[PDB]
């Protein structure tokens, strides 16, 4: 076979130790998205999205066909999609009715609250994994009501528009 | 392994209790869409959609590239798709023929009628999970008539256009 | 678990009785599409489509951003796809050659003829589930002739253009 | 059967020997992408992409319809996608926050470090399989946070823009 | 040997008395399945099955990975298998021929009729162990006709589809 | 034969003493599963299953092909199968009828009650071998009713769904 086939375990051991000694990995199911003044609805959220962290680029064509991409103004505003679960009392439905009728702006705090760092019956967060969105707007979306989905719960879709990303 | 791996059950117990104590989840198969003056047809509906719940946005570009999304005029009109099941007497077919020939507007009431809150042989609704659509128009759609689909029933598709969403 | 979980059977019994007492459901394999003067071909059809039943809409933008959709002129003409099965004598091929050479217009009657209402060896139709298309045009389409499809019959595709929907 | 069906093993043996005597094949899981001044993050990378190695072409239409493609200016800048794995301390999150706030340019070294050529607890690279990107910019991307993905870790997506490819 | 090995008889006697006080156990050979208007065929039945008694469930993913299973709509219909024994006059064969030709719906009564509670030459039933299947359909199945099975009687298999379960 | 064949008895004596000093082994026939408010039915149970005690895992692919399995969110819900024995009065049948009609949630407690630790005519349990399942749901299953099984009692099968496991 191939002549250059020597192998060692110490390199693999070193890589494994370096990968493992850093800490736990953030499971995708450990998160908490809390609105402002509607803390009773934060338990209802089922799927969220940490917003974009990027800035627009500018494109420069230098002499002899060379290319340059340069940092530009920050991209503050944006749109995210959230999946919730409707209840029998229409708590989410009443909330979205109030939001559309009131024409107001709320702020949402998104935090990573794993069970490892949690203490008591309350969630414990960190300044590193906490983001805040101000002047946000919540819109609803069409929800499928099919008789065939007998073993499926209603999943309202919420379009959340954020106008500024803030982190401590 | 990872050094920070401590875990507790009281946090999980608290989250489970908070999630479960709110109430039953609305199953996707529990709904009732009723027209105006055609109550004998509402039993035929098989798939529906609660309409859009949103308003158009306006886009502003502030100084130094900052960006803003602002609430705009409400989005009242819209379109939904409904799936029905044809019968041997063509009740749905006769209904759509009458609708297209009459050139009239009907209003539909959409309600969530779960078995949990139902009383008697009649459905029980709530003001929270009830929507009403006025000045609606019903159009039909092409229906596949294939011989291979021996074990499939005819599924008429109805395009329902709504001009205003009304909630009590 | 959830506190509000009471349930009853009489509501389910009522819904089941209301759904079942209406009548049989139209199976998708029970239909009859008959041309004019070519009754020997109607047995060959394998897949058809009841035409569109809709009218064009007009979009009005009222004051303060409100929106309205209003009934417009009817959509009489339209296009449907039909699947047939070629024979060893080329009856369908001869028919389509005659149609393309003659440059004539034929009228097709679409009927739902379930076995339940049939009497004798002849289908029995109803005025509710019967449509008629006048001034129609039949065009052919490319047919795949692949050697790998040893267990598949030739399926000619017919594009049928209708200029008016007529129902009694 | 076919008349020309003779076969020999010496040709196959020769082809196998020629293919095998060259050396080992680079497994897709053996790589190392190291930033500048952030060596503690290189262990976190999970998926990367060696950048484009191509130049733009110019299209010439000669007489009588003949056609020519000619080498043009080099394509130095470009865009690549990298997949990382979030931790419980948010090291990647803190890094991307620092990058977006600082508005600085970093340089990344891409190397192939197979276990075969590795010595000690350190990776061993070669000048042939080593690339370097200067004046790079790192942007984040939306990350899915779904409850159903209980058995999936968070996978941040990093958009890396490179302005020049450099190889020794 | 083992140290904690003390034993008593009064506990075993109490458990035996509690088990015996519940009454006779229903032998699997004591049953009666009677159709509607075809009481002369119920004797020929040899093997049956009490239908499913369950409802569909809905699966909800709560925060931090917790799961809840909630009651859903009832499962009314179902499919069961019944084994009969063919006679020399083809009574069962004539019955299934009539059923397939007539395209009708029959209702069956399932009863547990043990010899203990029977009186006279007629079975005695109870409301607790009595079920009724409404709007049922009976289909036949392939029957093995082998010469080697000289000491085996023909056992037709009947697929019975039930659309509603009722109990007094 | 073999050269290294020396053997001793003191090692076997030590292993036997260590194995015997652990106490009596729990026989598979010593158990007690009792519901909430239906203590008269717990005697009729014949076969049960202690639920799963595990949590979901997450798979992280480290550099150079190394992989890690990390603890994830706990698995709370689940499904178990329980075999009962029908009586002549249909106590179990009436119980499942009531459970399916009421749409309620019951809590079950599972204990290991060997004769060794039992005192009096009542079972004596321990906190170590006692589990409790909350918000359980009971569904039935098809039961075979065959004439050939003359020497077999009816064995209803119950699907028990548990939504949370608790231990003191």
């Amino acid at each position: 076979g191939h002549n250059n086939t020597k192998g060692n375990r110490k390199f693999i051991k070193g890589r494994y130790t370096a990968n493992a000694a850093k800490g736990e990995r953030l499971v995708s199911s450990e998160f908490l998205l809390t609105f402002a003044g509607h803390e009773d609805i934060s338990v209802l959220v089922r799927t969220s999205q940490i917003p974009e962290m990027t800035r627009e680029d500018v494109e420069d064509y230098g002499p002899n066909g060379v290319k340059f991409n340069q940092h530009g103004p920050i991209r503050n505003s944006g749109e995210i999609q959230v999946q919730c679960v409707e209840t029998i009392e229409g708590d989410i439905l009443q909330f979205i009715k109030d939001r559309i009728a009131a024409k107001d702006y709320v702020d949402i705090t998104m935090a990573a609250t794993p069970e490892s760092k949690s203490s008591g019956v309350n969630a414990v967060t960190k300044a590193a994994t906490t983001i805040e969105m101000l002047d946000c707007k919540i819109y609803s979306d069409a929800i499928d009501f099919s008789t065939e989905d007998v073993t499926a719960a209603v999943r309202p879709s919420l379009r959340i528009v954020y106008n500024w990303i803030e982190w401590d």
